[PDB]
């Protein structure tokens, strides 16, 4: 119970219901490395589905019931046994309470039942942490899992631009996007967008952006232009526009991807080919991503799981690959790879996949 809650001092930066957003912090005195982790957990995109989320997923929409501490797990653990990579870093967990894939910039008001302030929550956390030691940082790693991994892709360059404009050009901003690299592919079975369950991600994100006043990275926005900013929520389209170094972690057969593809798991030929094609398409999108870790498993999320050290690609674990990435950011390194993408074509053809 080692990260302590701080509600934002700027109480106009809020969770969906107007309660203050916040962050959990465990400082490491004398470390100059800061890890800011974005939680995930889907999204909502209209009044009716946000109301239902408010009933049964309220911690993702409000801080009113948040506990005063959380235990750091995985990459947020302070024990080297659990976190070989960054156990001595300053650790920040930012709860996801904006339901907008960390993209929103709209307040609750007479016109809006809910606030969607994900993009502003990240900016405000950064600004308040500067006074608590982040001003001395050498590396700020913005990490995130699930929708928080997409949030890294949408926000890492804005954090860099914010620190530059605040006069901290020496802080190196980097991103670690876990399980947020999705494909706008054909669904295995097809449903027109007539309610929440039938609405595919491209259409739900298109509606979400309008409902949230969602914002995307400027270079990506300039490519796709107005009405088409939903494209920037898809990693393979937004990543080439980014300037900050980003390490991408993605299971090849991601469970949330399969869910949005209407796949629910004795597999017959059509579904077999669908699954194999998904893994091939994911692998293809990572071909030119130099820092990546993509095991052939059916799962979702990795970096805050306590057993995150167990999975390996080509005999290299994720904490090792991240360490090699750090070294690369000081020509490739002998025996210390950073591009690790499985080539085998079926879930759990990698023996180290989670059980
Ligand atoms: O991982 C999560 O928390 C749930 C799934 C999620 O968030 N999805 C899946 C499809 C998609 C496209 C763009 C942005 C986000 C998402
Ligand atoms: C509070 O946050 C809002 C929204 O991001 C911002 O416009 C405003 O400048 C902030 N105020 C202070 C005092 O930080």
């Amino acid at each position: 119970e080692d990260l302590r809650l701080h509600l934002l001092l700027n109480t106009s930066v809020t969770c969906n219901d107007g309660s203050p957003a916040g962050y959990y912090l465990k400082e490491s005195r004398g470390s100059r490395r800061w890890l800011l982790f974005l939680e995930g957990g889907w999204y909502c995109f209209n009044r009716e589905n946000c109301d239902s989320r408010y009933d049964t997923m309220r911690r993702l929409m409000s801080s009113r019931d948040w506990p005063r501490t959380r235990t750091g797990t995985g990459i947020l653990s302070s024990q080297p046994e659990e976190n070989p990579y960054w156990w001595n870093a300053n650790m920040v967990f930012i709860p996801y309470c904006s339901s907008d894939v960390w993209s929103g910039a709209s307040s609750k008001s007479e016109k809006n039942e809910y606030a969607f302030m994900g993009a502003l929550i990240i900016q405000e956390v950064v600004r308040e942490l500067l006074g608590r030691g982040l001003s001395g940082a050498k590396v700020l790693l913005l990490a995130g899992s699930a929708a928080g991994g997409t949030g890294v892709l949408l926000n890492v360059d804005r954090v860099a631009e914010q620190l530059e404009k605040l006069g901290y050009p020496a802080i190196q901003v980097r991103g670690l996007a876990d399980s947020g690299w999705f494909l706008d592919n054909k669904q295995y079975r097809h449903t027109d967008c007539v309610d929440t369950i039938t609405c595919a991600p491209t259409e739900a994100i298109r509606r979400g952006i309008r409902y949230w006043n969602g914002v995307v990275p400027e270079r990506c926005r300039r490519q796709f232009q107005e009405g088409e900013e939903w494209n920037c929520f898809f990693g393979y389209k937004v990543y080439p526009t980014l300037r900050s170094p980003v390490f991408v972690v993605q299971w090849l057969f991601d469970e949330a991807q399969l869910t949005v593809d209407n796949v629910h798991l004795p597999v017959q030929e059509g579904l077999r080919l669908y699954i194999q094609n998904l893994g091939r398409e994911l692998r293809h999108t990572l071909k030119d991503v130099p820092a990546s870790f993509a095991p052939a498993c059916l799962s979702h999320e990795i970096i805050i799981r306590s057993h995150w050290t167990d999975v390996q690609v080509k005999g290299t674990s994720l904490p090792r690959a991240l360490h090699c990435w750090d070294r690369s950011l000081h020509t490739p390194l002998k025996g210390c790879p950073v591009h690790l993408v499985d080539s085998c074509p079926w879930p759990h053809c990698n023996p180290s996949c989670p059980t």
